[PDB]
């Protein structure tokens, strides 16, 4: 109803205390019996609320559904983000962000439970199952030259990687410059884009897709053998809100490093996180394909590649298969 | 009315022939007496239509108002542009373009007779008087690396300059990298922006503002002494449609050169068009200001500057005052 998000927001805000129907009813100026109806419905959606005669209601567990009311709390206490928008289903959080950034300087993010038109690099389809992942776009406003897009993109990778690590029992590695893996399974893809002119960046838009609870059964057969989710490498139920919150904290940590440190300061760290070394790599460059080895990441974040014919290249980006 | 643009489109299309009310009335499936009403109104708006008993109507002159119906003809015959949008008044053709490019690969342009929120570089106010100029944003789709924004921007300048030259009796010069002058008057500003990621440009958006018929009286007093319009340097009435058409042809010529030639091929041409040489220049770089001389434009389009203290800089962009 009209008041669901508001009841939720008050339940979240008052943890680990109970609040009474009465009291929620006075906050929103609505009837006690309307509070009960709203709470009955939150429980049907799979909210876990402890309801005790005489004492009140306590939010114990949120379901796998993003709630604007709750995300409104993540943004209130945030030093980085002016607001967020949350959607059950959208074409793409990246289209939505590129539309929402026009004409303002806000920083914000957009989450959606499903995407019907998720795209990755080179307009590739990005599978965005309802209820099974974090499909997010983040809009930031670094005051910097357009050439710093590539640098942004290196820092945020370690951000994302640390957030996924904290929940997997298995090893989490970056595949430069845009993919994160747990063993041979792709668990996340992200893409950093910018609006800019000669004078500087007007906005960075970082689309980030993280598989959270798909079983292998839930992926499509064309991608199933090289996909995995955080849940398949966690003994405990993975809690999206707990994940989201960890992720926001890392994005913010790496964004500040991004603004303050040269790439040389995180380069060894990135090196030790990467899974592209001592193994043969397939590169696609339009028409051409060619095999190659990753030799080094240089101080400015270019990949140094020795291809199958002994020739050396220095690359700002690539698409690599294994 | 509902059918104005359609009547107009048919009048434009049939030049230099007359078409009869009867015949327009059969094209649109409407009554002869509705055709007369539509034509009476186009004349009130200041269309110049020759109406001859027995023979019909011929469009002689369009007023200083953009008409979707007519611009629909410029796009139909165009090899570059999928469509256009035309507005009597908008916040900014640049905001509109940045919103319209999301989620598609169309190339298009947006014109508006006035802007209420025109912006130039560094969020400066761009005066966009109703009826007195060309306020346009152009969206193109070069398949190229994000670093080619600066190059795009050099080629389009000569495009714009040639289009303004063709109508002024006086000399038209470029002020690198974003301004065109006729004597000491600023007659146009333009700005090239991009949406891009590491893999390439998703879109170029080029905002172009050209003063067409302001009298010096029509500008604001803060800018009046360094502003001019094409009309103040033309003996003949300047015809916006004739201008627009010339401008589209040059944008297209320079866009193809842009796709095909290295900067070195137009560099001398640009040099001879520029007004920044043999004179003292003020540079703004955030906090700092400093005087300097333009020494050369290099083959990659950087300005070589000897500042007042004998130090040399190599600049991709700048804001220069005289
Ligand atoms: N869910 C998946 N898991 C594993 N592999 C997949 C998946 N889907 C398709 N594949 C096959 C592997 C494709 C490999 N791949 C990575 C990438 C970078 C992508 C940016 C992430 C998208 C995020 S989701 C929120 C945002 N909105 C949006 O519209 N996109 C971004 N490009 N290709
Ligand atoms: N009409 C004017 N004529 C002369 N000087 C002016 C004017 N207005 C303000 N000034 C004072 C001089 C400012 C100098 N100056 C140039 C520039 C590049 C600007 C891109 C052009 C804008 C075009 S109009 C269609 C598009 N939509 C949009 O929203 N913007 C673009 N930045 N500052």
């Amino acid at each position: 109803s009209k008041y669901s998000q508001d009841v939720l927001q008050l339940l979240y805000k008052n943890k680990p205390n109970y609040i009474s129907g009465q009291s929620i009813a006075e906050s929103l100026n609505i009837s006690r019996t309307a509070v009960k109806k709203v709470i009955d419905q939150l429980k049907l959606e799979g909210c876990k609320i402890d309801s005790v005669n005489h004492k009140g209601h306590l939010l114990q567990q949120l379901p796998d559904i993003w709630y604007q009311g709750i995300i409104d709390q993540y943004t209130k206490s945030s030093a980085l983000f002016d607001f967020s928008e949350v959607y059950d289903s959208i074409d793409s959080t990246q289209l939505a962000a590129k539309k929402s950034l026009v004409g303002n300087q806000s920083s914000f993010f957009i989450l959606s439970d499903e995407q019907t038109k998720g795209r990755g690099r080179f307009n590739r389809h990005w599978s965005s199952s309802k209820g099974q992942g974090l499909w997010m776009s983040v809009v930031l406003r670094p005051n910097v030259a357009f050439s710093m897009i590539s640098k942004f993109n290196l820092f945020i990778a370690l951000g994302i990687r640390d957030a996924i690590q904290h929940f997997s029992q298995d090893e989490v590695k970056v595949k430069w410059p845009n993919d994160i893996y747990i063993d041979n399974g792709k668990v996340c893809g992200f893409l950093t884009e910018m609006v800019a002119n000669n004078d500087g960046i007007e906005a960075i838009i970082c689309g980030i897709g993280i598989n959270l609870t798909q079983q292998l059964e839930n992926f499509d057969e064309s991608i199933r053998h090289r996909a995995t989710s955080i849940q398949l490498h966690d003994k405990n139920k993975l809690d999206r809100y707990q994940f989201l919150e960890r992720l926001l904290q890392e994005i913010e940590k790496r964004y500040n490093q991004f603004l303050t440190l040269p790439f040389s300061e995180i380069r060894e760290e990135y090196i030790a996180a990467s899974n592209i070394w001592n193994r043969t790599l397939l590169f696609t460059e339009n028409d051409k394909q060619f095999k190659g080895q990753a030799i080094d990441l240089d101080y400015d974040g270019y990949l140094i590649v020795r291809d199958e014919a002994g020739e050396s290249h220095r690359l700002i980006s690539a698409d690599i298969d294994f």
